[PDB]
């Protein structure tokens, strides 16, 4: 019943799948969701975040998904 | 108070309350809970609205998260 979490794919995957699936039931416009999301953020951000490295966090987050945006829209890197 | 939702305040606030209950019944750690929110957040910018502009908006929703954490610690206003 503790910590027996070991981070897997596996189990980021399953966690993941069932947000996608569970409002997919409900079937949101996008736009709906997005706002979910941002209430959702601000409350994580508000709470569950290091007081004095909430801007570093919050940056990395944003940096990390930006520079996933780039290598997804940009995937051939050799001979374009 | 303010809004929330346009079309329906109830439904938006039945989607983050199952988004929660959802997390909940999987039982994720805060770490897994924004990876798959991570992966969430940036697959969906990257499949249902335009690659070139949900770059920007991404940027800017995040920056304007980063001043609700910002002005949230900066909460101070003593001139009016």
């Amino acid at each position: 019943m503790a910590q027996h979490s070991k981070y897997s794919d596996a189990q980021l995957s399953a966690i993941v799948n069932d947000m996608i699936a569970v409002l997919e039931k409900h079937k949101a416009p996008v736009d709906l969701s997005l706002i979910a999301l941002g209430n959702m953020a601000s409350n994580l951000l508000t709470t569950s975040v290091p007081q004095t490295q909430c801007e570093a966090l919050a940056q990395a987050f944003s940096n990390s998904l930006i520079n996933a945006v780039k290598t997804r829209l940009e995937h051939h890197h050799h001979h374009h």
